[PDB]
């Protein structure tokens, strides 16, 4: 479990999302795993705005972080998991790491700020879903 807090903006995964994330529905993509909804208090989170590939993720089955170098987001092919069939996913980024299912929501940061999200594991990687791309998290 895990969430981005930017601004008014709640980020989470959409698996994860629960009612009153769908109640209060800013934008969401089953491709990537990401829904975000709004929020009556301001959060403490910056996104990052960069291409760094190193960073530091955040994983819940070892309450451990990690320093990891991580591939550009892509639209990659994914192994069935307990929450998603296999399936294409978009705007994934992958390094060597542990993940498990539980796992997801973690953050991924750089020197820059909050990359993505823990969304993938198994086979002994980890994946993210990127967040860098969306500007509209900054403002309104
Ligand atoms: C939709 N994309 C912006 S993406 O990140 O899924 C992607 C797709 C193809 C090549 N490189 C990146
Ligand atoms: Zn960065």
């Amino acid at each position: 479990s895990g969430a981005i807090y930017v601004g008014n903006y709640r980020v989470v995964n959409r698996h994860l999302a629960t009612h009153n994330d769908w109640a209060n529905l800013v934008w969401e993509d089953s491709s990537r795993d990401l829904l975000v909804s709004s929020t009556t208090a301001q959060g403490c989170d910056t996104i990052a705005r960069c291409d760094c590939q190193t960073g530091v993720y955040y994983c819940s089955s070892r309450r451990k972080h990690y320093p990891v170098s991580f591939s550009k987001p892509s639209l990659i092919f994914v192994e069935a998991s307990e929450y998603y069939p296999a399936r294409y996913q978009s705007h994934l980024m992958l390094a060597v790491g542990h993940s498990e299912p539980g796992d997801c929501g973690g953050i991924l940061r750089c020197q820059h700020g909050v990359v993505g999200i823990v969304s993938t594991g198994g086979n002994g990687l980890v994946g993210f879903a990127d967040v860098r791309d969306l500007l509209w998290l900054d403002e309104e």
